[PDB]
């Protein structure tokens, strides 16, 4: 077995904890969160499993010292500027790290000095760090890249992830601009209340893996404007109002389009015959056209991949790794 | 640049050679085949493009000094074991497309232990790969389970075109036989259909930590109504164009893995649609289709080529696809 600690016990951290508890060769050993409502409570009671004898620690360093995990999963924040010190904190204790921070999936191009720092500390303490997740971490990077494994040569990549926002509450409705008018949408993008984090990371992982240079990435966030009435538990989109945000990205080299990613997120796509799914098109020799229907669920997949990568991160060479350096993902035995 | 040798210059070996020649980070250095028609000829002339075909594999490796030899000879461990071991004793790495070499640890543990031991003694590595087994019904399925919390059952289908492969495969699938001859050949063991189901099953099972105690197989002939002529074979009407091979793996009467692999030469002559389909029943459920199918020739050539650097770079021993980093296309 491998011993695991958790640093953020939110939607993802808690799902991950529960998933760890299901695995035959993993052991959940401690959890830390900075929310007053969780500190000192039993993790099993917080997950609805009754008491398991694992308390939420007030301090991450105390958690690692007292329980001795081989690896800590950090599910706190998206940004390198915030998570760098969290990761480095754990590496200084000679433990491995998986994070789902979207920027940590491939940080070498966005923030080279921070990536170099993490990699150096990781090496000094003989341990490894990986950033992963469903997106970035699997569907628009790892899966595409693996698919090119049976190509003789690749000219262009086009991929899309279409999801349904219906299940989520107001917090997500506001982040995707759902229920807004077009003017309110445009003000929301300027203000930062309204898309997707990770396109730059996915692009650069694909490029690194294929040996391509990328010199330009263009991004666009456009309102998906409903022609029909869409009503969930938490929102009512009238015709002409916004049902979600369409975040697209295009990566170029010298005016050649190489990679093209799209991820429209809307409430109730099926009301206009938009099919949820993941779709990958490799143009090359040969051409490949893959569809997964419906889409790999974002919460479940992230919980799954962060858990499933644990043994290979513990076992890997020291340093800042990426999904492209590690063996193929697999479901761990329950 | 990684220097490569080839042992087996058939449909796949030759395509692999040509693919190696296209790559920035590889270099083709020698080729050996046992066909009189090839020996001493230039490999570039044979492909329609200063590398001679050697009569002896050991002489080829000694005289040209590859880091790795690709073996595209035969399907069976009982035949290729000595070919692989022959190259490892020269301190070189090996990739083979032998279907049995994709995952030999459960079918033939003592042969796998022998290859692994010799590989370790000489500080080099061996991998078995290919489109199938090696990617579509093992590596790809397994990767997909990477986003599952738990997996109950796997069902997958590969509708395939046999056109790209040479006489060795044509004979193993009973192509160009009469239907009665095909059915007698499956019973007698002269025709076996698709080789690799057992290997794919055990790779999936090992990766997920499942035990398999029973594998049932069924092989039926696909009878052509039309004339089908490929580079290597001619199927007259009423003759067999391929084999419909299915396999089911169980644990205690619970079906865990189900594979369908209908294979024929030139399916499109009778409007047979190809493709690769995967259904994972679990939490969550996953349902993937690739349409048309990953071409069998191109994908095999591709994957055997693309895995070269990672096999050279790997830890010593008998590896499998599940031990190595993710497959990717090498730059041309
Ligand atoms: N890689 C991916 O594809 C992917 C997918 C899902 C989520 N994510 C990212 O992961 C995080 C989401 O996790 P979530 O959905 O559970 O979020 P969340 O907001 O529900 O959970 C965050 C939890 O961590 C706690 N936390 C935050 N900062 C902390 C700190 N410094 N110390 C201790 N606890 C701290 C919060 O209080 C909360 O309990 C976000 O950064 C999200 O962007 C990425
Ligand atoms: N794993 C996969 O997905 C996959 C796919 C395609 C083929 N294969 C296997 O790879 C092998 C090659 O198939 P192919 O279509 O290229 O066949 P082929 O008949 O076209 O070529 C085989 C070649 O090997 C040569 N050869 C055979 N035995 C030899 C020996 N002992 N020493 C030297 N040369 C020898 C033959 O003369 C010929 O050139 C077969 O066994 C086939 O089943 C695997």
């Amino acid at each position: 077995s491998y011993k695991v600690g958790i640093w953020g016990f939110g939607a993802m951290g808690s799902g991950i904890a529960k998933n760890i508890l299901s695995k035959k060769n993993l052991k959940l050993v401690g959890v830390h969160d900075f929310r007053e409502e969780y500190i000192e409570k039993d993790v099993g009671e917080l997950l609805g499993l009754g008491k398991i004898g694992i308390k939420v620690y007030p301090d991450p360093i105390t958690m690692v010292k007292q329980t001795d995990p081989d690896l800590v999963v950090i599910a706190t924040n998206s940004f390198i500027s915030v998570v760098k010190d969290q990761i480095i904190s754990i590496l200084k204790e000679n433990k491995n790290v998986i994070t789902i921070a979207e920027e940590m999936a491939f940080p070498f191009s966005k923030d080279p000095k921070a990536a170099n720092e993490i990699d150096t500390v990781a090496k000094d303490h003989n341990v490894s760090v990986l950033g992963t997740g469903v997106n970035p971490g699997f569907v628009l990077d790892t899966l595409i890249i693996t698919l090119t494994g049976i190509c003789l040569n690749v000219q262009r990549i086009k991929a899309a992830r279409i999801n349904d926002l219906s299940p989520f509450g107001p917090t997500v409705m506001e982040t995707q601009g759902v229920g807004t008018t077009p003017e309110e949408f445009k003000q929301g993008i300027k203000s930062g209340k309204i898309g997707h984090i990770g396109f730059e990371q996915s692009i650069h992982m694909i490029a690194k893996a294929l040996g391509w240079e990328i010199d330009r990435i263009e991004q666009k966030r456009e309102p998906i404007i409903s022609n029909v009435m869409r009503e969930t538990k938490y929102v009512k989109v009238q015709p002409g109002m916004v049902a979600g945000c369409n975040h697209t990205a295009k990566a170029f080299y010298k005016n050649e389009l190489l990679i093209e990613l799209e991820h429209p997120q809307q409430v109730l796509p099926h009301l206009e015959n938009v099919q949820t799914g993941d779709y990958i098109t490799i143009q090359g020799d040969p051409d490949i056209s893959m569809g997964i229907n419906p889409e790999i669920p974002g919460g479940k997949g992230t919980i799954a991949i962060a858990t499933n990568m644990i043994p290979s991160v513990v076992e890997a060479r020291p340093g800042l790794l990426t999904m492209v350096d590690l063996p193929i993902p697999r479901a761990l035995l329950a």
